[PDB]
């Protein structure tokens, strides 16, 4: 029952505010606090976990991908005989299914893992959050298990860079976008939200260029803390734009039970509410 107590917390918590209520009366910082505190971590424990080989695949043991919802690896390495890899489904907007990928850092012997779940899930967006973990993508060219990967273009904006790469197997050859953005510290958030929007806007911005629309990768070193804080700020903006409103709680909620863990911080919380005032001030009208 605790795990149901849990599960039960996550399905039905939320704190709904008018887009008014978070720009002009937001909770007090205690009370945004205090709620935090509350959500669950949904963390699932080694013992829970019955996949032979997968530790030496994360970079942090107790920080692991809930079964329901870990991405699983086809056979495409010829090297390795399992389906690992530390990465969940997240659900979007509304609740849709597979939006996006939560993944951490990729280790030097995940890199190939890494680059097999973007060619088969057709990823065509990848979202880094860092504070400048290898460096998982060339400089000019580099092969990565069966992969090749290049870089195609390269520009630099303010606290991001955008990356096009192509990535080849066998004869076939697809276009993936890639930005890195560079301004935020493990555990901690960044001085200001104004970048962080404008990333937001790059990622809107992002045409689809797969077969089919796959899931966006976000990925910081644990996948969960700057990954769901990104996450939730992405849904947050969607539901400020759609619906004049936004359930923040409930957001980091649906998080959870998709990967635990997700948002590491009450400061990151906190960062979130302001982010998110800040996005609905900047919304279009007069």
């Amino acid at each position: 029952t605790p795990r149901e107590v849990t599960l039960h917390f996550l399905r039905t918590a939320g704190h709904p505010l008018t887009r008014w209520a978070l720009q002009r009366q937001p909770p007090s910082p205690k009370q945004l606090e205090e709620e935090f505190l509350k959500i669950p971590s949904n963390f699932v424990s080694p013992e829970d976990l019955d996949i032979p080989g997968h530790a030496s695949k994360d970079r942090y043991k107790t920080i692991l991908p809930n079964p329901q919802s870990r991405v699983c690896l086809g056979r495409a390495q010829s090297q390795e005989d399992g389906d690992y890899i530390n990465a969940n489904y997240i659900r979007g907007y509304d609740g849709k299914e597979k939006v996006y990928i939560a993944t951490q850092g990729p280790m030097p012997n995940t890199v190939s893992d890494f680059w097999e779940m973007v060619w088969q899930e057709e990823v065509s967006l990848i979202v880094m959050l860092t504070q400048l973990c290898v460096h998982y993508w060339p400089t000019e060219e580099e092969t990565y298990g069966p992969f090749q990967i290049r870089i195609q273009d390269m520009k630099e904006c303010p606290e991001y860079t955008v990356r096009q790469l192509t990535i080849q197997y066998q004869e076939e050859r697809r276009s993936v976008k890639h930005i890195l953005f560079s301004a935020w510290p493990a555990h901690q958030t960044p001085e200001s939200a104004g970048p962080l929007l404008r990333l937001v806007a790059e990622v809107e911005e992002s045409p689809e260029t797969a077969a089919h629309p796959g899931p966006i990768v976000v990925h910081s070193s644990a996948g969960i803390g700057r990954t769901g804080c990104f996450i939730a700020t992405r849904i947050g903006c969607q539901q400020l734009k759609a619906r004049g409103e936004v359930d923040i709680l409930g957001i980091v909620c649906q998080l959870r039970l998709d990967r635990g863990g997700m948002i590491a911080t009450a400061e990151q919380y906190q960062f979130l509410h302001h982010t998110l005032a800040l996005y609905a001030g900047q919304l279009p009208e007069e």
